């Protein structure tokens, strides 16, 4: 599995590549794995992926929670590694032919795929939850190894953690700015993804150096 | 909205040169482009200006929004500001967060889009059995706009019941997909098409023969 600095996956989703660029290099220090989503690459462009690469050493997952038909899913698949991207993060919610498109690619790319099974906010409880573990179960059959689970419900991530194991690798959002706790999160996740916190703060650095001081014993 | 020939053509190539020669090739048939993240991903959002710039065409951005409210309001903006007039979202993920693309688009003056059951295989798995509920929640948020399965024809129908006769519905799985033109706009006010026309040897024959198929209705 990926090794993340720190336990910590900085989520850049400020839509200005000026501060996009300022505020990851400041906690460039303290994290080494970057997630980008489709806030920053639809205002920049997926050319801010290889920027990102260029100015720092930090390893890329492109959350895009690929949500289409097969064939379509491949082909978002291979414009995300074309450009640089080590993982995507792909929604399980439409089906197993969808996620295998995306894994199919990820094999003959040598890139990795990570599983978004439940959601965050709260209306991940009205159709995602209840389908969630399923949704766990149908990526472990397909040998998915990367999995992304909620921080604001820790019974729920506790859950996954079950279903895929103590060998795959699990990342968790809702860190800070939607409620949940660091240490509370890592006790379940490998590492977990953190937004606003960190980003919007007066100094990204400081906050993210005391995130880390916070779980220093994990 | 007022689609022409009630035909959207799916743009998802992924090289600006054959997609706007392609879209060329077809544009007396059509006013109306689907714009996707094939082409996005791998051109750049600036590809919807220069579609409006050369073609006029309404474009709806085909993101299947499926993030957390926060998220969903960026991703929206940012679609809007690159001109899109309409984008398509995902209902499976809630009503907060079909919620937060209504408000974007409101306060822009766009359209939204819900996707409620996909056309795939797949989407039998979790989607379909969750479709009924997610297109009634539509409903109460006061969605005017949705996207349902040509594939699956009385899957369609239902979705149409739910809505009513004055919301407009518009549905993809035509021709590669298996769906059939003129069975799916029993039910869907317009077609989405996109390999069956880009794929072939001549696009705009494919796209005539396509029209020619439905003049009736
Ligand atoms: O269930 C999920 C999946 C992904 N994210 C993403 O993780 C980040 C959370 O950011 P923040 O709340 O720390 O600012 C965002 O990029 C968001 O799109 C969630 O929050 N929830
Ligand atoms: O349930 C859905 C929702 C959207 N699309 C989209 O509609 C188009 C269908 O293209 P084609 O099968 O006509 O080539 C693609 O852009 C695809 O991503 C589907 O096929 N199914």
């Amino acid at each position: 599995v990926m090794d993340v600095m720190n336990r910590l996956i900085l989520a850049m989703d400020l839509m200005n590549r000026d501060d996009a660029l300022r505020v990851t290099g400041e906690v460039r220090e303290y994290i080494d794995t970057v997630k980008i989503g489709y806030p920053l690459v639809l205002s920049e462009g997926m050319d801010i992926i290889a920027e990102f690469r260029k100015r720092f050493g930090c390893r890329i997952i492109a959350d895009f929670k690929v949500a289409d038909i097969p064939e379509t899913n491949e082909k978002i698949c291979r414009a995300t590694f074309k450009a640089g991207a080590d993982a995507i993060i792909v929604h399980g919610f439409p089906g197993a032919d969808s996620v295998r498109a995306c894994l199919n690619v990820a094999e003959e790319m040598g890139r990795e795929v990570f599983l978004l099974t439940e959601m965050s906010h709260p209306g991940a409880e009205m159709f995602i939850q209840g389908a969630a573990d399923e949704i766990a179960r149908m990526g472990v059959d397909l040998g998915v190894k990367n999995y992304v689970g909620p921080s604001t419900r820790p019974e729920r991530l506790s859950r996954l953690r079950e279903i895929i194991g103590q060998d795959s690798f699990l990342i968790s959002p809702g860190v800070g700015a939607q409620g949940g706790d660091p240490g509370e999160t890592l006790r379940f996740a490998d590492a977990i993804i953190v937004g606003r916190s960190i980003y919007l703060a007066d100094n990204p650095a400081a906050a993210a150096a005391g995130i880390i001081e916070s779980i220093k014993d994990l």
